[PDB]
């Protein structure tokens, strides 16, 4: 799934 993942 998601983490740190920033746009």
């Amino acid at each position: 799934d998601r983490v740190y993942i920033h746009p």
